[PDB]
């Protein structure tokens, strides 16, 4: 009886008669559809947001994505520590929230616990049931963690935590969440997060990535359908003035857009880009940017050399460094506007050919891992599938060495930028102008922003070698140059 | 005979009839007993403190600790290097003698040799005959290494080492130790460390931990036995306002502690506790505390959450910080006061099951391996026994996710207490007011008490996670604070 | 019709006759010698300087040099990362040309590759065609790499790049290049590096150590005859106060030395040395050392105990560090001066024993690999072939013990260099006398020499673990002495 259904509900006949989905009663994804034709428009139907169901028919994908496998490494690898992916993190990033605690990634099945459970989301509130002896335990998001409550306290902790995060980590807002956020959902930017929480029981749905209805790949990411819409030219997933992607708006309430063709480049970047998703401050009147602002979830899809240009632009920074108080912006996991305009992208290679390889299953039928891959682990099926003449020795060397040089530049950025800071102190204690000290905060602005892009982003330069290299030894340049220029002042004081 | 030797031994008697060793002539552990019997009591015999004549009927305990093994990653590990256990240990120690070399732990059958060499001990006086290529060696201390002699000179060395040093390094001083050091054995705490260490031919004897007479577990460590004295109902071994411990007083001169069943926590407490051994400094009048007081033959048996208090109730430091001039203590490996009341302590497990697991040597007879195992080199016996579930891959990530997660806390408290430190000599030069300087050194010690603990303890946070974190943050808010009253006190002066 | 040619070449006559090489005709490594002969001596034979030639009757040899490996950590490992050789490098070395970029060594078939690529050779110029995905490529130096050209800029790169780099990368100048560079050949120390360059297609030719005439073991680097001819009694090479070196001059423009018995100390010696091949100052007079004097290519052959000596003696040092303006010597990988004299020496073992072990190929015909060694990735090869009760681990733990305990030691004089850089700047703005100033710089002359030798030496104290230490901690008390006299002097000010 789907035809009774598609009178009213007409984009849904578009996207799945004729598709690969089209045999599929609509009773399999949504119950209480009698009460729903008996009753009216009034009584919604139940659309229970749950891989199970797709699991059902793609057993492969669905059992790859949950496999609990143990890095014999651990997790839970804070980035701050001296061997660390941010040794000089404490110091550079000094007044943000990231101080409190930022890990390494794990695996993607884990991403609404690890969010809810960091120490910086909201005070410790969200802990692991039974402690670390269930830190693999995959699931259903309030089966693995307990709420300890409103007023309980845990020390050295922060409060980051806000509804715009959830929209990284989970499907299951699709249908109670209004473009952007904005009001009229069950949910928006401005709800308590502790009552968004509750409602999060699975990290990022099959439906992220993959219509129910017809199958199409497609994005359901507001923030980066608004950011394709805003730029559909020379966005950097174009090609010839043009992007894949048809938007449908549903009741004007939420939108989807949908590819002719698989780009994981756009379905990664729905999380793997820079955003803002939090409160900051305006650079020219200092006011508060609050969640009431469009500005709160935000794609610039801007790389390392744009991103500095691309927020005064839009009068917007995170936060003041707790020493120079240079108006920082923070950058989080720019991986899609990295691997952008790469060597692989120019190539036509996707985030899914060397994270999501071919394996095999069961009997043994061919699929995409749906475990994401950490390709040094995987070279085999993640490099040599395709540079068949690689060994996994020269696959891993090819890895490391980029991985080596780009390291070295991040090394050395951060022993100038913790310069900067150090003589910044230091030219203040001697009573250098406050006009000087506003040139080298501008310098401190420019050294930060060609520097953290780097420890924020996720492959120490693999996905971009030339980039990384173009930002981080501007990075070092910049903070040089605030170096002189305060101890310059610091001489001309004093002279 | 030996119902003539038990006619003035009493207590020998007591623990030896109707033992395990009932049967064992005297002769085979007692030397010169005829000459004892002949010539009466001025003629003591000779009782050779030896593990061969344990390992006669014992080889597979005697065999498992003595074995040589070969770490490819080597040994005599500096703590205070960058990828170290303890990063910014020359600047958090400056003005302790554990700046001129600390080294991570190996294999007991090296404590003694160990003890001896290290840069710290004695002016680099004893040294590794032959060198390197026998730094691997075990048996005799002196077939092992060489006295320089009391003139010798050794660059950048330290002479830290004193009589009670050897009382956690070796069963060989006991008969010939009054209960503390006090006078009136061959040695007590005020002989020169240089006549002890002649008499000290092995490391931990089988008798530090087993009766000879009867094979009763026990300790030997005076220090010890004083604690759980000073505290039977209330310490960290106790159960039931109880301690499993019947303490046997040999001529008022030397006392064992019997324990009814197995308590490895109270046999590796001999050692594996933070300790006070060493000369030190009263807080309120800042006098000497020398080898006369008992304070240096000392076992607080108090955890990090505790230890601040403890000293300060017992009027001792170890040292002045060579910058704040903070009232600092020293910590030593705290295994003991770390473990009591962790998961695992509270499910009845002893430090035995994971660092002595069962192996089958020979033939193939059971025996708990004597060379202590570092449980993530040997996850199936030291884990995988118990947690049958678990994959070696689990073990190996369970292990290494709590060190992690500690290890960043670890590494914040450092970065914290080393602004503390630098912000203090910056407040000093601003000429900040003694009053407030003297508020800073309160907030050092808290801030270093609350972190040295976990450098000075091996498990970066495994033996007790809880403990860890509540006691690393404590840290770091300490040193937060006393870095916001140090920044606040030198905008004061300049107002 | 060798006796035509041996008429005016006698010293190749007495190479050749009667040796290993005596029947190859001139031919086969002389081209255009009819011409020679036809139209006199003007008309020069072509002498192409390559090693397939060597390698047509010396397969082994020439295949195990090209052989193609990939270490699976990469290559272009800086050193100046916090987990790297020379953590504290940015700081230490602050305004030396090796800041820009100083990575490990690698293969020794990458030797001019690396050498023209690296940031600090030549402002970017030398770049690898097709980039990163053919770092591994080796042969043809213009087959792998590409001319960006002499206009282009590459950010936070150096031009320290100069023609007596060269000597030290490549046999392709031996018969252009008068002694130490003086002018008179197609190229001498003054000439444009970039026309240099282009001249440069081998690494290391086979002619480096072996006669092509008589095939006898040989040197062929100016700098490294001139020192032993210097000191021919008294060189770390000499035994009985001779050296094993006979020095064959051709017309006054070209020496080689020719050794009776193979001294791969020598031979090694011709590249693993400290060398000053750079401009510098003079400590005297503060006047330039340009590539017109002969310390511009010079090997002191002393050791990390003599250097500071041996380069004030001379009137030189390399720069004046940004910070303090200590007079500092540059050191360069030492290896030859530390392994002088240390326990493998004094055995009688060389450098090719552990880094050339024995190999077989092909069939199985045994040689010596001339794919040079990193002794813990080979210890059945490189140790155990002598160390015969050796297990692999037992090689492993042996070297890195000595490299742990050194390690640890040149952190140490790092921390405490640093501690001597920010306490002088801190001295400087206290305004402490320029005299005190003076005395601390000549501190931080000696701690640095005490410590640089070492992160530029590459065995981590393997080599010398007696030299190392002796070294380190001289360092270590030279930095705490300059420490003591900077906050004595600080105090003295404000007394
Ligand atoms: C018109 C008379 C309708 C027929 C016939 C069916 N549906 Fe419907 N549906 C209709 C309206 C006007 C609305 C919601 C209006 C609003 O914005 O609240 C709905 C809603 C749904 C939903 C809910 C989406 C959500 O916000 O959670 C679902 C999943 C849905 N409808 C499915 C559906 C099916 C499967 C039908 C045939 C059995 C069906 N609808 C008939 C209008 C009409
Ligand atoms: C938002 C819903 C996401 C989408 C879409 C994708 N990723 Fe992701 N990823 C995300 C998070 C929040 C995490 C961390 C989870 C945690 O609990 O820490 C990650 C992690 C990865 C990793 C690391 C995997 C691991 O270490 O085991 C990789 C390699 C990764 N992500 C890649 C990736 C690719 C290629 C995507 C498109 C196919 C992709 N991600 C989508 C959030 C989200
Ligand atoms: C999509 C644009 C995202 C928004 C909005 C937020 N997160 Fe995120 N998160 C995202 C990705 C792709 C990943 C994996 C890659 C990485 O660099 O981590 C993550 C990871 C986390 C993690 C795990 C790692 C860590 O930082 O400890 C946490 C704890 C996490 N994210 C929290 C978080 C919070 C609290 C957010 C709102 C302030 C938030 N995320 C937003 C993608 C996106
Ligand atoms: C092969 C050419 C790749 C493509 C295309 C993309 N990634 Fe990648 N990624 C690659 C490597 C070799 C590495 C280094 C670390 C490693 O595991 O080898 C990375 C790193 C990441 C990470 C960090 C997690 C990890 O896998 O270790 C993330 C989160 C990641 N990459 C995501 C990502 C996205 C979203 C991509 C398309 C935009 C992308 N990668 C492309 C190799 C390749
Ligand atoms: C009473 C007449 C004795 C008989 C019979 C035996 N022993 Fe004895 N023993 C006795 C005294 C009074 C002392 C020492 C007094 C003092 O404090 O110095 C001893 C000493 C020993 C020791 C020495 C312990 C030490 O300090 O090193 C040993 C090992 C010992 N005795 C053993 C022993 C045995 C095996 C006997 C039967 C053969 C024996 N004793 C008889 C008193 C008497
Ligand atoms: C080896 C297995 C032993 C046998 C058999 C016996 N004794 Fe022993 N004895 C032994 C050791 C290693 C020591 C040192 C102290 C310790 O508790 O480990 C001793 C000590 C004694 C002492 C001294 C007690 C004191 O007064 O302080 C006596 C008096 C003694 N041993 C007597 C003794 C007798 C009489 C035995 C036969 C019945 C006998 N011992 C057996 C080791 C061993
Ligand atoms: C004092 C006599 C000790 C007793 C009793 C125990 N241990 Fe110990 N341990 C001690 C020292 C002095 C050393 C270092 C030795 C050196 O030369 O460096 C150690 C070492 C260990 C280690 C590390 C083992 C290794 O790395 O190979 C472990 C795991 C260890 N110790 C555990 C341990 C346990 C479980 C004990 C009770 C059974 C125990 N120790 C007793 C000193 C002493
Ligand atoms: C028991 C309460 C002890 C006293 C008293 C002393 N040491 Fe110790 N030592 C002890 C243990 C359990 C261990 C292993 C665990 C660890 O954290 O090291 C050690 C180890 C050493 C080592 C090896 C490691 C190192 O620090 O380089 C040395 C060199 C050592 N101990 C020396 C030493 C000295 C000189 C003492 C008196 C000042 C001393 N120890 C007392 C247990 C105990
Ligand atoms: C299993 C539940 C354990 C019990 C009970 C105890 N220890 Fe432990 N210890 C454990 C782990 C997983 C680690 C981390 C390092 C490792 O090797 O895996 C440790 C560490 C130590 C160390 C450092 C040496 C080492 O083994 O690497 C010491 C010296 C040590 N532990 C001693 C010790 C003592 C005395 C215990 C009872 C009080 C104790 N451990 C209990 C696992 C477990
Ligand atoms: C004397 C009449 C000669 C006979 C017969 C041969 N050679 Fe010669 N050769 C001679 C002179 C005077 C010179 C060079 C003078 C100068 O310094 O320029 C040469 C040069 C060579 C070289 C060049 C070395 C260089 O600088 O590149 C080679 C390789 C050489 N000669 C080889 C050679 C051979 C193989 C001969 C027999 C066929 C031969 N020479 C004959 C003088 C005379
Ligand atoms: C100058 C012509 C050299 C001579 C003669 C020798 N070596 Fe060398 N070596 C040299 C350079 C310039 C490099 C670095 C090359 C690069 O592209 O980075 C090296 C490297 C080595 C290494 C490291 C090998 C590797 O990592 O794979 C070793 C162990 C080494 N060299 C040893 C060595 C020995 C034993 C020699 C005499 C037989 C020797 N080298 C000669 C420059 C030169
Ligand atoms: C012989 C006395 C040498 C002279 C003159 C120069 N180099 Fe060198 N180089 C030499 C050796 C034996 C090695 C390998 C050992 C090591 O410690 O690196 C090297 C290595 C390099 C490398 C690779 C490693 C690195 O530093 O990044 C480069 C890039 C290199 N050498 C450059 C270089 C330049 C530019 C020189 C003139 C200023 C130069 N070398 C001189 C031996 C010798
Ligand atoms: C065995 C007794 C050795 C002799 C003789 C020499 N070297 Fe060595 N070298 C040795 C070891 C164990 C190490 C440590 C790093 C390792 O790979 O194990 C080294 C290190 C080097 C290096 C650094 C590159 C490397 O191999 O990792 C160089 C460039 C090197 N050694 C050169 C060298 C020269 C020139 C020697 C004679 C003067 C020399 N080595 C002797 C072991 C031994
Ligand atoms: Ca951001
Ligand atoms: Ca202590
Ligand atoms: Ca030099």
């Amino acid at each position: 009886g789907r035809e009774t259904c598609y009178a009213c509900h007409t984009e849904v006949k578009s996207l799945k008669e004729n598709s690969k989905h089209a045999a599929i009663a609509c009773t399999v994804c949504h119950d209480k559809t009698k009460e729903h034709l008996e009753k009216g428009p009034d009584v919604k139907p139940v659309t229970k947001i749950d891989q199970a169901v797709c699991g059902s028919c793609h057993k492969n994908q669905y059992e790859s994505f949950y496999a609990v496998h143990h890095d014999p490494t651990g997790a839970r690898k804070e980035k701050g520590i001296p061997a660390g992916r941010s040794p000089l993190q404490d110091k550079l990033l000094a007044g943000h929230g990231f101080t409190f605690e930022h890990a390494e990634p794990r695996g993607h099945a884990y991403m609404v616990v690890d969010q809810f459970a960091v120490d910086r989301f909201q005070g410790g509130r969200y802990q692991f049931k039974g402690g670390w002896k269930n830190y693999d335990k995959v699931g259903k998001t309030w089966d693995i963690l307990e709420d300890r409550g409103p007023n309980a306290k845990l020390p050295e902790t922060a409060m980051a935590g806000n509804p715009t995060c959830i929209q990284c980590k989970s499907s299951d807002l699709i249908l109670q969440w209004k473009h952007l956020g904005e009001k009229g959902g069950k949910f928006d930017r401005t709800s308590n997060v502790n009552d968004v929480v509750k409602a999060i029981n699975n990290p990022v749905g099959c439906i992220h990535c993959h219509d129910p209805h017809g199958a199409q790949p497609r994005i359901v990411r507001d923030g980066l359908i608004a950011a394709i819409e805003k730029d559909p030219a020379k966005n950097i997933f174009a090609k010839n003035g043009k992007t894949d992607l048809k938007v449908i708006d549903f009741r004007g309430f939420r939108k989807i857009g949908v590819m002719e063709k698989t780009d994981s480049r756009m379905m990664c970047a729905q999380c793997h880009v820079e955003y803002n998703c939090n409160p900051g401050t305006q650079r020219t009147d200092g006011k508060p940017v609050t969640f009431a602002d469009a500005r709160t979830n935000h794609f610039p899809l801007k790389n390392s050399l744009q991103l500095l240009e691309h927020y005064r632009s839009i009068d917007f920074f995170d936060f003041k460094h707790a020493v120079t108080g240079a108006k920082l912006i923070k950058f989080q996991h720019p991986e899609a506007e990295t691997y952008a305009g790469s060597a692989h992208d120019k190539a036509g290679v996707q985030c899914h050919q060397c994270h999501m390889p071919q394996v095999k299953g069961k009997d043994g039928k061919k699929y995409s891992t749906h475990g994401v891959v950490k390709p040094i682990q995987m070279v085999q099926e993640s490099c040599i599938s395709c540079h068949k003449d690689y060994t996994p020795n020269k696959a891993k060397f090819m890895i490391e060495t980029i991985r080596n040089y780009t390291k070295g530049k991040m090394r050395k950025s951060e022993y100038w930028l913790a310069q900067l800071i150090d003589t910044f102190a230091v030219a203040q204690r001697e009573g250098v102008s406050p006009t000087i000290l506003d040139q080298a905060r501008l310098k401190h602005e420019e050294a930060h922003a060609l520097w953290e892009y780097w420890t924020a982003e996720n492959s120490d330069g693999f996905h971009n070698p030339e980039q990384a290299r173009q930002s981080l030894t501007g990075s070092i340049s910049a903070s040089k140059a605030g170096v002189k220029l305060l101890n310059d002042a610091i001489m001309a004081v004093k002279q």
